[PDB]
């Protein structure tokens, strides 16, 4: 009952129909609580930030004058710098970080980054859909100097008034970044954490988003931390291995489906699981991602689970480098607990 | 055949017949070569030393004049400052380290201490001896200020020429202590390693030392380092839990029974068992623990085994301080490692 996932589907203005239906939605295998859909004047949205608990925000306008960006007027106005675009024969794109594969040669992964125009992009897709192909294609791109005047404009309009406020009363660090996110229908982003706080702005389509809490860090099983899909869970959210997971058969979210308008506020730490909606085409998302507040005077206990999180991470990356090289990190964390702590 | 143990027990000088035998040894479960026999003039000794490998010296003159120690002799000359005397209604003496005990209110000793002077000391003996007692003692006191003139000319009278040389030789830090031990026989100290280079300098009756290099650190599980059994084995030699302690089946040690005159080098960070020879009389020891050398210009790899010992010590103390208990530290250890490293 209180596990009602992400509710009712929305009825759009003027009765053009349910947003979405259940049926769009993947099978997973937890339940799920609802994460609030709020108004940015809702007292209670200020203290679910403030808090660092999820939030949707239906009313920023933070990124109102992107809500008119589709392919074609993007292609027309993005200038023709070059965009990472991903491929990969399966739903699932399993974020890997290039610069940590150096260490795991046997790392071999499952999509492919190829840079590319914007009009290259669009002629893939147009060229994989005409032809029924079952290729997958997410664009994810930093938004830098080489975008058109337009683009720049739009962005401009932006609601930096607001968000510029929420990093204020946070305390939170510099805009680091924003992704720009152009997927197909059905495509899925495993479940993950960031290391920065992040206001997940909703453009184009409809995208169901799970989040964890970083206290559910036990029953998700992140790759080590010298690993390229560092921050990732291992468990296959589509067939997973309770033998190697116990726990995951634990694990409670949070969900909610974001549509144009939309701003979901994913603090740091908190896992997430993003997928596009089967059968809801193309989907276009900005996020915005800022570096998290420093930390307090000195320590304060209780620790929150997030620094319970990052008192691992320094441990895995010190032994790493005081063994001089990550491979044996394993090894010796066994031999530090078998007999011993466990 | 080549795990001969403590080898064909020695012959006394003048015929004065086997200085022990077999049966005074106790029973273990594993395998055990011999330590090396040398002269301090055998380059082969001052290899092992330098290689921070165990020796046994036989003409090091390190002790002489403290061969004549007897109880009627110490007694008389050694002062009436405090001496620490553990008892235990067992064989075995495992050591704990009180300052620790404040933080495992769980943890009773086994043995007790109780300051005394010397010769209410050489009294609880004779008490227990004449009462045919199963009540154990175990002297275990550092030689201070208190002691008389005559134990303080003996102690001039030791080879500092020879010893003051290896702690020149070997980089070592300060001489940070003597330790006057006084077993009854058949006393056991339970396999346990020390943070100091070590020259343990039998003087009384015969101690049979299994020694275990670092490396085996997996074989013999360890308390955790905020125990008051801290560097202690959790394996009782005795009665092994293979289920808990799995990898003690692979245990390897060396070996040696040392008398009156050797000087046994027992290197930081070998772990070392010692028992009074069953049915062999009391037992008199002085040890030299010096702190090690400092740590080398920067880290060459590989790392020794020690060095990996050191990284896992502190490991588990900066945890230990990090969460601000240090019975947190296990469970976040397993959280780590569990469905990740294992
Ligand atoms: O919208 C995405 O697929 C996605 C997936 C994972 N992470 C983010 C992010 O903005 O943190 C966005
Ligand atoms: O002779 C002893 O019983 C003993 C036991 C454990 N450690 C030492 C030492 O000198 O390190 C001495
Ligand atoms: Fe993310
Ligand atoms: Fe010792």
């Amino acid at each position: 009952a209180v596990a009602s996932g992400s509710g009712e589907p929305r009825e759009e203005a003027g009765a053009l129909g349910p947003a979405w239906d259940e049926s769009q939605l993947r099978s997973y295998s937890f339940p799920t609580r609802p994460i609030p859909r709020l108004s940015q004047s809702d007292p209670r949205a200020e203290e679910l930030i403030e808090n660092e608990e999820p939030v949707v925000l239906t009313d920023t306008n933070l990124v109102y004058p992107a809500l008119k960006w589709d392919l074609e007027y993007l292609q027309e106005n993005i200038g023709n710098g070059d965009f990472s675009v991903y491929s990969a024969s399966t739903h699932k794109f399993l974020y890997y970080d290039e610069k940590k594969m150096a260490n795991f040669q046997n790392f071999k992964p499952r999509s492919n980054r190829e840079e590319m125009k914007f009009h290259e992009f669009v002629e893939k897709l147009q060229d994989i859909q005409q032809r029924g192909g079952e290729e997958r294609l997410y664009l994810q791109q930093t938004l830098n100097d080489t975008v058109g005047r337009k683009i720049v404009m739009d962005f401009l309009g932006f609601n930096w008034n607001w968000i510029n406020k929420q990093q204020g009363k946070r305390g939170w660090g510099q805009l680091t970044s924003n992704l720009l996110l152009i997927g197909m229908e059905g495509n899925v982003t495993p479940a993950h954490y960031d290391e920065q706080q992040n206001f997940f702005a909703q453009i184009k389509g409809y995208k169901r988003c799970i989040l964890f809490p970083p206290d559910q860090f036990e029953c998700l099983y992140p790759y080590p931390v010298h690993h390229p899909c560092d921050r990732q869970s291992q468990v296959d959210f589509d067939n997973p291995d309770y033998e190697r997971f116990p726990n995951f058969q634990n694990v409670v979210g949070y969900e909610t489906v974001v549509g144009p308008g939309d701003v979901l506020y994913i603090p740091m730490y908190w896992w997430h699981h993003i997928e596009s909606l089967l059968n809801g085409g193309i989907t276009i998302t900005v996020n915005f991602w800022y570096k998290g507040a420093p930390t307090p005077k000195r320590i304060e206990y209780p620790l929150k689970a997030h620094q319970k999180v990052a008192i691992m991470r320094n441990i895995e990356k010190m032994l790493g480098e005081a063994l001089g090289n990550p491979q044996e990190v394993g090894p010796l964390l066994n031999t530090m607990i078998k007999g011993r702590y466990n």
